[PDB]
């Protein structure tokens, strides 16, 4: 059904881009029932066919790279340079799934009178729910491994930037036609998250939820999901630590990127910077000065470093948080300033009890805490989250100690928390999530082991 | 605690053996708080120390081998020969965790100008909840891997057979003291499961739930657990299939064991036998005849093949399921007899619709269905469960088709469903559970991955 | 160089296609010296660059697929349809090496106070020596993983079919130029194998020999290589076994392929067929009838099933072996006819004492033995070689017994010895070789482990 | 036999301890011939029996712990405390092999129409050749995995310290008797290395040579082994690098151990120390001072740090090596003296051209070169060997640069080259050897892969 129910916004011009369908809970149910009927076909789809489909998707994404990046610029406000990077990553993500279909290993276990070996089989229907920020690559990170493991897919992309997922869905439709697979094996269900996304969570016919998005929606999902496999990638306030012996020049450059890439709207964005008291002044000055020269505006402009936040309503919320932060004694050093949703790089020096140390802002808003080395781990671990952390030092013993004691799914050394190599296992501890993504790792999540025992 | 609150019953004689402590919900909360204070100590315990603790536990179990078996016989009603086997496997389980502490591999991922490697760290507190039927070995399968991965443990054992677990708790305590580790890293919480175990399920301080028991409680745990890792080993109505080309004597011997070991009170016991039409009379004759001459009586007697069911309550209820199955057209071929808790081997021929095809009796009750080959997979797959299945044939092509199409965590070829090699990955699909046990596989559930990235 | 020293022959027409350089021992020494200068550049070449180079080779091969297949037909005498298949396989090989550059995993070993991890580094100079029969894909199986593991290469191709390798060298040259890697990291050295190949084997600057070819030369290499890692893939008389219970139609069809693909000039070609006495007459009848209607002639012709042998001199030798087999009591069932190098499908019935049971002819000559089952393994195991074996049966227990007892690098059930899946470990035991190929496995051979120990 | 052919010497007192058999070439031939008769038996020994044999060996070694240690002191000259540590490691080695017989995994490879899996099978007869320095643990590292993988063993132990290998052979014979395995599966062959060892190398019935000893004999083997798998663990001159930012106290302590443990007679003993010139005098002073107070004397005395070298003849050669090093301009800082075979801790300051930089002395003789950081990698890499290297620094980037660029099988950071954890892959590159040991790795060398393909 192609109706026109819901407004899609250009976050920069605030103009309506187009209208798209918004499914009702009842239509979401129907879509799931239909998807269930195709389980047997996906389960039995030969390896070669899975490989071919995945390769073809990567091929289409490549051929439409520039179109897709423009779409990311317009719909998600993603600076075109960063947008081309997201697209190239989606290419690699589908490509890597194709090869894991061919290369995935099972095991044989020794036995005196038995041949015991394992087999991986699909969990069945994979319910994928993706966010606005990297909607192409994050969708690739769910779709590619779901297809690689013989799963049927119902997918709800973020209403905040659904257009690239719509183009990917058509790309997927295209590859399925090419290799004679009914189109019902993948299903893009657009609409209101608390309706269409929620139906996916609750519906007893979905076998696994793979969710990337807000902490609050994540935590709800654990309570509503029921008897399903659950994978969650939520946010964090990602602490990046700069010890006195850090290469300051490189630490600043790395932290400018980790702070302000996609206007700080990344689950692994710099959330707080903890800097040794003895170098704090020199760091703050260099950091502030490099952030001063960032070009802030139209994501379609090649020269643009930082574009708008996803909506006016979030920008307005961030403005409040920044106000609350100054009230608690935060010292504003840059920005704290917005035109509509275009939020300027904002830097504050705060203490450890600040609101910004407990709040993921999804914004180019960076709190710097000057501290002694002995307090750093305490402060770093003091949140409810545990996604990514980073440390800048040249000291072996200190780096080993911090790396072991930081309670996070990822610890980055001499680069910001923002780092993610796509083929690495990735995810959080504590309230930051459940399970690991990265194609090989997601494949293991999106399948069940069958143990086969042959008695001799 | 010195309290003597809750009767423990000998299922054969129905006598009280003694009274153990029954903790309140408050006492469970308080015990969980205590365990939290030792998280850092368990987390930082060196490999050599976890190895030593684990090996010393195995050593103490070996020394007390015969006593512990007697306790299984008296408390769980397990025939003494079968109890000795359970004890032996629990020894193997603790020694195997000890070796995996030292051998468990992490990985390095290639990268230009980055060193990327993984590290497993404990989930924190592991709440372990275990059943009555294999309380020593099933405890071992949660405790041993939890210790190997540096977790603190709160453990609730089944009230129906707790005494062996209390002896294991004393063994663990000795081990901990011997190697100067505080005793609060391991906690045994006895009392009512729906209070004490429920608190373990529900407490926000528990990081992971590992549950083995009933499906009713399993499903309820998925809704109550919330933000924790969840591993479930629930039951099943395990289908055992005998094709026309099977070795009959060997199939009968295998299925006798699968049906009657521990009086059918095993999550992987034979739930139904499906036998080809052309060999059905020969099979049923031979099968019934072997069942006849099994010694029913005192678990303490070396001669006993079948002992009592775990409670009178459950046995009376079993007798009701039999009468109902006869009333649906079930043909009784053996037994149906019962003295108090002691339930005699009972075999019936039924159709695919009989209540027994959909009920996990946990009793020595075996429904046998004759049918064509083309209908076997449908019947086997027709349930809500997916723990273990078994197929008896010499046909390569048929064995492969069945192994691929049987919707189960385990498929056994030319032995019954009741097979489990301890070092194999083990668990169910559908309503039969989540995640896999076996020390190596449980260790990966009971730890979280940390990805460490060094920028070169 | 640009010299025209050595005839290259069309095996079908016996005409000189062209003349290629024949390097002296001094010239091969020089190329090896030059290759040595580039070890550090290859050793330090980034993952990204190696992946690009490997993918670019695959891409150029794909674009010249037909030209390359035609060279194989004209030069190696390979039927055009089979030549297309080799080309296609060679593409997959380079592609899979590219992925393994990005994905190959190292390990971390637990230690009390140390970080212990591994790192793979090139052996240095890989000396690759390849055969006439699959010169493109077998070269790929040496070059692709050599490049993936940061080795410099010296490669001697067979003088019997060098042209496609000279085309592959130009392809490699193009990929190197495109990514700014010096040309001397790969060196094709043509000429007399006993001069040039021998120099690769003998020269102390070569770190590793990877040889595929004849037993006589392989065995010599083990005595002449000295201090280098050695990998050998020699031939064998590959026994294929047909039990009484086999699907005869599938067996015949499979065996026709394994017998007559590339006129039996493959290392894993069918060497003998052992057939149960009870089904022998029917198997022989069928096999002979299918082999009659094979189209024998010009490999450039789409119609041709079987083309000529690699040289007259070899065809002449086979004829004598066949005449010797007939003198020993062999019964001619088909063929035995020769036209220059074009040898016709030849089938004989023999006993185990017949010379053909002990001789790898590299020819479409198939000896059949009728025997009883319990003699089959003994006959199969009776040679000095042990590359591949096959067994056709629908019996689980027999297939398991035969799989375990066959002293072979590979055991194929229900297809002929000729099966090789490129991504599988491949190689032989006894005099059939040392080490395994298939890209992942070859990478392990062409690198050395470095264990790195960081004391905390 | 009961023959008394060969004097066994106590290297401290120079007394004959006893005479033992010296086999002739002919008797070595017969022992290999008998060994061959047992290939099938070993190859078919079930997992459980291999496990039981291995653990029973470990157990006997533990019960005879102190005895074996005194033997090591009396026969090998090994100080008693270091002898205990060698015994304790050998125990672990046999235990770990037992673990791996049960736990070693094979793989399954995906395929559209095939089930493809691997199986390891014994190489056949393993020829083990061991040295004098760790005759018990190094034997364990060859025998334990050889039993694990189903091989027959013929084993020549060093004539310089055979007594403990004789005791181990009896322990093995005991283990074999207990579980009804013929004694012929393991054969200890004493006598001249150039006769008995050589026949093991040359004999065509031996399938694999695992050799640990001198580079000169190792090099020989590579020319004489013929068509067998070859694994060599030779020595080297192991460079240990001390950077200006190193913890000097820790470096000194680590380097005293690495230099003087077992009087420098370990294949991974410190062969040279490279120290930054800005810290040379401080390091040299502290190092010489610590070396001064070591107790040199009788290995049986508990106080003894350094016992004698293995023979007067070797001690006399070392004396001449030291004089040559002084003649070339080396500055003697300590020692350079001997009392028969007792050689005192000897330390010299030399330049990079000194004979000590190129010679493995197997003696407590330590050359120190003061240099600049940027020449250190060149000097470390400038020998023909490549076993172990070490670097002392607290600088992350430098440790990584050195770790990557040091051409060695092992790199130790912040401990000396002597470090070996028994469960880590261990071995050298360049002339330091081939293949890796550590039980799990040795198992892979001492077995062949078999690929089994089932067509569906
Ligand atoms: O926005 P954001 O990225 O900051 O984070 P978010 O609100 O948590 O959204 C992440 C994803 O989850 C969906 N979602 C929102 N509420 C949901 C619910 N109650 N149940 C299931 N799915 C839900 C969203 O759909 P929508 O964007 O369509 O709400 C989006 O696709
Ligand atoms: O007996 P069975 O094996 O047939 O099945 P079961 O009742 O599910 O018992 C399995 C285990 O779960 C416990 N349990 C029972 N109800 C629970 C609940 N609501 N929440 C958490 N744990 C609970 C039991 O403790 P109890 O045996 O003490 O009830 C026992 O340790
Ligand atoms: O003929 P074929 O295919 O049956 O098998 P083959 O002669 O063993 O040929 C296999 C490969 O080995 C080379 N070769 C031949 N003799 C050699 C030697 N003595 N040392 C090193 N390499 C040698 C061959 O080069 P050539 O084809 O140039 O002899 C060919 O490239
Ligand atoms: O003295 P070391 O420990 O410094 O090192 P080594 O001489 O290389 O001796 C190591 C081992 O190799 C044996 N061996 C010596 N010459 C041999 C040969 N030509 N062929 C095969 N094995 C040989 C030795 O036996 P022997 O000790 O009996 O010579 C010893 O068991």
């Amino acid at each position: 059904i192609n109706r026109e129910d819901m407004d899609v916004i250009n976050p920069y011009s605030l103009e309506v881009i187009k209208k798209i369908p918004a499914l009702s809970r009842e239509e979401a149910k129907e879509a799931i029932d239909t998807a269930e009927k195709y389980k047997e076909v996906m389960k039995n789809l030969p390896i070669t066919k899975r490989y071919n489909i995945l390769m073809n998707i990567a091929k289409q994404i490549k051929e439409k790279k520039e179109e897709l990046a423009k779409i990311l610029a317009i719909d998600a406000g993603k600076p075109i340079k960063q947008a081309r990077v997201e697209v190239e990553r989606s290419i690699g993500t589908f490509k890597l799934a194709a090869f894991y279909v061919k290369e995935h290993r099972d095991e044989v276990i020794p036995s005196d009178d038995r041949l015991i070996f394992t087999r991986r089989e699909p969990v069945g229907i994979v319910g994928a729910i993706t966010p606005f920020n990297f909607p192409l690559n994050l969708s690739a990170h769910k779709i590619a491994p779901a297809i690689a493991t013989g799963n049927v897919i119902v997918h709800h992309p973020s209403s905040k930037a659904p257009l690239v997922c719509i183009e990917l869905a058509k790309i997927i439709e295209n590859a399925l036609k090419k290799y004679n697979v009914p189109l019902g094996v993948y299903n893009l269900l657009t609409g209101a998250g608390e309706v269409v996304g929620d139906e996916i969570v609750v519906n007893e016919k979905v076998n696994m939820i793979s969710f990337t998005g807000s902490s609050k929606v994540g935590e709800l999902i654990t309570k509503k999901a029921g008897f399903k496999k659950i994978a969650l990638e939520l946010g964090g306030v990602n602490p990046n630590i700069v010890l006195k012996d850090a290469d300051l020049n490189k630490a600043v450059n790395a932290l400018i990127k980790g702070s302000f890439i996609y206007a700080g709207q990344v689950c692994i964005s710099v959330g707080m910077i903890l800097v040794d008291e003895s170098i704090a002044d020199k760091f703050i000055e260099m950091f502030v000065n490099k952030a001063k020269v960032l070009n802030v505006g139209n994501p379609l402009d090649e020269k643009t470093d930082v574009g708008p936040l996803i909506s006016v309503e979030h920008a307005e919320w961030v403005e409040k948080v920044v106000e609350k932060a100054i009230d608690e004694g935060g010292k504003l050093l840059l920005g704290g300033k917005r035109d509509k949703a275009l939020f300027y790089p904002t830097i504050l020096e705060v203490d450890r009890d600040n609101i910004l140390c407990k709040t993921e802002t999804f914004a180019p808003v960076i709190p710097i805490i000057r501290t002694n080395e002995e307090e750093m781990i305490d402060i770093a671990n003091s949140t409810e989250y545990g996604l990514h952390s980073a440390i800048f030092t040249n000291d072996i013993n200190k780096s080993l100690k911090f790396a072991e004691n930081l309670e996070f799914g990822g610890v980055v050394i001499n680069d910001s928390s923002l780092f993610r190599q796509d083929n690495m296992p990735f995810g959080g501890v504590k309230k930051s999530g459940l399970g690991r993504e990265g194609v090989k790792y997601a494949m293991e999540e999106m399948s069940n082991i069958k143990t086969i025992i042959i008695s001799k």
